[PDB]
């Protein structure tokens, strides 16, 4: 909502931090 540029996702190395979420998906995502 804010007038701020950040509303765009945050700076790449940051997404790499974002795979660390989605590791975790890769576990979760589907039972064995």
């Amino acid at each position: 909502e804010s007038r701020k540029g950040q509303e765009r996702f945050n700076r790449w190395f940051l997404t790499g931090m974002t795979v660390a979420g989605v590791v975790l998906l890769g576990s979760l995502f589907s039972r064995k």
